[PDB]
Order: C-alpha cells, then sequence, then structure tokens
C-alpha cells in the first residue's frame, strides 16, 4: 500500500520488478490506474562526474523518444540532489529475464529481436553513443518488439549494501577482445556483445560460457588460437551472421549498417 509523487502526481507501487545496486524499477499506477516502470535512482553518494553521467544519459534518453521507437518510452522524470525518479513504459519482460524461463526460441523470433537490437544500437551510433556494455538485460521485450532501456554513458552506481544483496555480479561473458588488449573502443565493440546475445540466443550458452575461471576466460577471449565453435545448423545465413560478429580484430569485424543488409535479417523463412 505504498506511493510516490513525480512531478506533483501520486503513484501507488504494485511490486519491485527489477534492481541494480541500490537503484529500482517498480511496476506501479497513476491516478487514472495506467501501468507505468519507475527506475529510482541514488545521488546521495554520486560526485560531480558521476551525476553529470546520469544528466547525460537523461537528455540522450529524452532527445531519442523521437528518433526511434527501439527506445525505451520515458513520460515524465523527477530529479532532485537526493534522487531521480523516471516515469517510463512498463513492457512486458526484459531478454534476460525471457532467455532464462525459454528452453529454445522459435527461428523467426530470433530474427526479428536481432533486427530491433541492431536497429536500436544503430539509433544510438548515429549520435555518437558506443554502449560497451550490451547483454540480454539492457533490452525490454515491449508487445514483440525489442527496445533498448540505457546508453551506457554512466559506469557507477550506489552498490546495494542492505538487502537480504551480491558481490559475485557482472559477468564478463559478452566483452570484446580490443577492450582487454588496450587494459579502441568503438561501433565494433557493440557489434561484438550484440555477437554473443545472438550466439546464446543459436546455441544456448556464450561463446566462452564454459570457461569458469575469469582470468582464463580473458586470456580466451584475446586468444587467436582459441578457436570459436560453430556447430553446423539448418539456418546457415545464421551460421554466417556469428562468424562475421565475433572476428577478434574489429577491423574485420561486421558493422552494424551490414548487419541490417545481411541476408539473416531481410529474406525470412
Ligand atoms: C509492466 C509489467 C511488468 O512488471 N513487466 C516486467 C516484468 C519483469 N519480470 C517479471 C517476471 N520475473 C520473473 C522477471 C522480471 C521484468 C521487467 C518488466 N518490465 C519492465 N518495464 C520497464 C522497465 C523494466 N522492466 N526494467 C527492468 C530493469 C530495468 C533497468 O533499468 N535496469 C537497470 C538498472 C536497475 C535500476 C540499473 C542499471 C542498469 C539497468 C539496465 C539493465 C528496467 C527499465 C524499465
Amino acid at each position: 500500500f505504498q506511493s510516490m509523487s513525480v512531478k506533483g502526481r501520486i503513484y501507488s507501487i504494485l511490486k519491485q520488478i527489477g534492481s541494480g545496486g541500490s537503484s529500482k524499477v517498480f511496476q506501479v499506477l497513476n491516478e487514472k490506474k495506467q501501468i507505468y516502470a519507475i527506475k529510482y535512482v541514488n545521488l546521495e553518494e554520486a560526485d560531480n562526474q558521476t551525476l553529470d553521467s546520469y544528466r547525460n544519459e537523461i537528455a540522450y534518453l529524452n532527445k531519442l523518444q523521437q528518433h526511434s521507437d527501439k527506445i525505451i518510452r520515458l513520460y515524465d522524470y523527477e530529479i532532485t540532489d537526493q534522487y531521480i525518479y523516471m516515469v517510463m513504459e512498463c513492457g512486458n519482460i526484459d531478454l534476460n529475464s525471457w532467455l532464462k524461463k525459454k528452453k529454445s526460441i522459435d527461428p523467426w523470433e530470433r530474427k526479428s529481436y536481432w533486427k530491433n537490437m541492431l536497429e536500436a544500437v544503430h539509433t544510438i551510433h548515429q549520435h555518437g553513443i558506443v554502449h560497451s556494455d550490451l547483454k540480454p538485460a539492457n533490452f525490454l521485450i515491449v508487445d514483440g518488439m525489442l527496445k533498448l532501456i540505457d546508453f551506457g554513458i554512466a559506469n557507477q552506481m550506489q552498490p546495494d549494501t542492505t538487502s537480504v544483496k551480491d558481490s559475485q555480479v557482472g559477468t564478463v561473458n559478452y566483452m570484446p577482445p580490443e577492450a582487454i588488449k588496450d587494459m579502441k573502443i568503438s561501433p565494433k565493440s557493440d557489434v561484438w556483445s550484440l555477437g554473443c546475445i545472438l550466439y546464446y540466443m543459436t546455441y544456448g550458452k556464450t561463446p566462452f560460457q564454459q570457461i569458469i575461471n575469469q582470468i582464463s576466460k580473458l586470456h580466451a577471449i584475446i586468444d587467436p588460437n582459441h578457436e570459436i565453435e560453430f556447430p553446423d545448423i539448418p539456418e546457415k545465413d545464421l551460421q554466417d551472421v556469428l562468424k562475421c560478429c565475433l572476428k577478434r580484430d574489429p577491423k574485420q569485424r561486421i558493422s552494424i549498417p551490414e548487419l541490417l543488409a545481411h541476408p539473416y535479417v531481410q529474406i525470412q523463412t
């Protein structure tokens, strides 16, 4: 029976549907009993650089409302020295929770989801944004269509140190090799991570998921003598897409515009 205020509008909280550190997403009702998702971000421990990164992300979310329907709808927000409340569309489910529950994926739904992701990421690239942290958790299914939730500009978030909280989070399964060699990030970096998502939607695992030692996994990702397996499948076009996305040299790696003109995305059945 809890509520919150956003720009002098009262929302009733139904349940928590997400959490990242102390940040939370609530399923809510407005006065007209219409459903929304409110994303809460805590600014209390944020320094000026972190605060600016959140402001920048909101600015882009706002601007790109016009430029694409492959980006989550933002209806309203309140920003104060203590917090950010964002009133967003309540989607069916995030892609990661969907992939967890699904035994196998329909070839036509995989193809459609792939095209949505490419279009969403191509949009942010056209505005000079490289996400650099793409995985299934960054995409929302809305009426059988995928939308990007965030742009990856903000790198920090207050940890969860109170709820009955996990330090063992943050996979490197989708991380591209050029990011590790620099330790050179470009739009090609997002192609690799998207490649890893499609590879999971095809074979039921990410390319290096079997390597449980994180140091061994990072070595394998940059090791050209570590051959990524592409088992034979009926969809030879899909096989080809995955080999093009998962080239270790970013200069040899396929671009998103080329991917959007590939037979896999363009030719159906
Ligand atoms: C509208 C009905 C509803 O609740 N939808 C829904 C349900 C679920 N489920 C329910 C079933 N369980 C088993 C799995 C989870 C998930 C998601 C949604 N819909 C929805 N709609 C809008 C948003 C979100 N979900 N959502 C979830 C997580 C985020 C988000 O912003 N995540 C991040 C956080 C958390 C604050 C921090 C940092 C980065 C990210 C991006 C991944 C959102 C956005 C809005």
